[PDB]
């Protein structure tokens, strides 16, 4: 089927092939079908129902590209679906059940739902909204910053951020055995959930991280400003601290581990605050050897 400006048809439970040329002003609906639409304008905010989708693929494993913008809902529904929008997305964007695949080259700043089974989100410049991933082991990757709520629920999931948690950005791990790397800084606040996470932070924190549960490894590569708060969690859990720490450190319950890369003994046992700061942590290691308990080598840092 092919359109230049798409002003509504109907489709079928065929494979559809749907080629629009300029924008999507009607709603558009390729049903059951392993469908594949390609839309080289906008898919528009045309006028329906509270979240009811302006595009839907429905059933099957569907392929959908968008040069444009995006600006009325996509429902990618039941299926394992692939999506590429290359502009910005405005409006919600449901994938559904399913393993799917969601590419949006701008910044999402409607909310995001990647729906239940093992989804694949990448974001190329801001998560502005929500951003739920669901069930499954999901893999989002962010090409800026985050200054909406993401939060990676159930199973083993990925997270990269390429610049910074905002202030007013989340990134929530929650359950399972989660993956966060944070390339900027860390106003806003992460939180891996119960499972054993690892939480890395290449810029500086201001704001707040929890490792939660499990046995979890925290590791900071630039300074920890004053008013920030690292709490471990329950579980057996380790932060890396390698340049400044001014801020506020807990390992909580269990047998806690800090690297204070950044500080000899020389200046650990001549920096009251320092040491008062860290005291809570059984095991403590500075730069030139051990000050308290038996932590390990940490050798790779
Ligand atoms: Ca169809
Ligand atoms: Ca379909
Ligand atoms: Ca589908
Ligand atoms: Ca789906
Ligand atoms: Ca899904
Ligand atoms: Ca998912
Ligand atoms: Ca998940
Ligand atoms: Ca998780
Ligand atoms: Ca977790
Ligand atoms: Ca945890
Ligand atoms: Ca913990
Ligand atoms: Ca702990
Ligand atoms: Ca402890
Ligand atoms: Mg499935
Ligand atoms: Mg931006
Ligand atoms: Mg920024």
């Amino acid at each position: 089927h092919s359109f230049d400006h798409y002003i509504g048809s109907a489709f079928d439970a065929s494979n559809n092939n749907v080629a629009v040329t300029g924008n999507v002003s009607a709603t558009l609906n390729v049903l059951a079908g392993d469908d594949k639409v390609s839309i080289d304008g906008n898919v528009e905010d045309v006028l329906v129902a509270a979240n009811v989708a302006v595009l839907d693929m429905g059933t099957g494993n569907d392929q959908l590209y968008v040069a444009g913008d995006v600006l009325g809902k996509i429902d990618a529904g039941t299926g394992n679906d692939e999506i590429y929008i290359k502009g910005d997305v405005s409006a919600a964007v449901d994938a559904g059940t399913g393993n799917d695949e969601v590419y949006i080259g701008g910044n999402l700043s409607g909310d995001l739902d990647a729906g239940t089974d093992n989804d694949n989100i990448q974001i190329g410049g801001d998560v502005n909204a929500a951003l739920n991933a669901g069930t499954g082991n999901d893999n989002l990757i962010i090409g800026h910053d985050v200054s909406g709520i993401v939060n990676m629920g159930t199973d083993n999931d990925t997270v990269e951020v390429g610049r910074t948690i905002n202030a007013s950005g989340k990134v929530l791990l929650d359950t399972g055995d989660d993956s966060l790397l944070v390339s900027g800084d860390l106003f806003g606040e992460v939180d891996g959930g119960t499972g054993n996470d690892t939480i890395i932070i290449a810029g500086k924190v201001s704001g707040n991280i929890q490792g939660g549960t499990g046995n979890d490894i925290v590791r900071v590569q630039s300074q920890v400003w004053a008013e920030a708060n690292i709490s471990l969690g329950t579980g057996d859990d380790v932060l890396i601290v390698e340049h400044e720490l001014h801020g506020t450190v807990a390992g909580n319950e269990g047998d806690d581990s800090i690297y204070l890369k950044f500080y000899t003994k020389e200046q650990y046992n001549n920096n009251s605050d320092l040491r008062n700061r860290v005291a809570n942590f059984e095991h403590i290691r500075v730069s030139d050897g051990v000050v308290k308990g038996s932590p390990a080598d940490f050798a790779d840092y």
